[PDB]
């Protein structure tokens, strides 16, 4: 016997699975820091979703659910959540997707290490009944 079997379903299913902190490379820090930028500046949540859907924990169900009645902002939120679960393991897929989808973006993300910011949340245009 290579190893002895040990019960875990006794009391651990409810608890969240432990992530490999050791694996967590620096790239993870960059992704986490650029997390707001990605959510705040999204324009390719589809392309990346397609690439991730190729090989991930989500099947045709979870993928369809976020494609059933979910807008675009939420789609990005769920996609980000999938990265956290996978961890640095998905950093490669995430990075690979951006490189292919937007090679130029990579040259400004990891390379330049300087992400641009824009107040997209700030909007204006109130008019209950203009008649002037």
């Amino acid at each position: 016997g290579s190893h002895m079997l040990n019960a875990e379903d006794e009391k651990r299913e409810e608890e969240k699975e432990k992530q490999a902190e050791e694996m967590a490379s620096d790239d993870l820090s960059l992704i986490r820091k650029n997390r707001m930028a990605l959510f705040q500046q999204l324009t390719c949540v589809l392309p990346i979703l397609d690439n991730l859907l190729k090989a991930n924990v989500i099947n045709k169900q979870e993928h369809d659910i976020i494609k059933q009645k979910t807008q675009i902002p939420l789609q990005a939120r769920e996609l980000i959540d999938t990265i956290l679960v996978k961890g640095n393991a998905a950093a490669n897929i995430f990075k690979n997707c951006l490189k292919e989808i937007d090679s130029t973006l990579y040259k400004n993300l990891f390379v330049d290490k300087n992400m641009k910011y824009i107040p997209t949340e700030d909007v204006s245009g109130l008019s209950l009944e203009e008649q002037l």
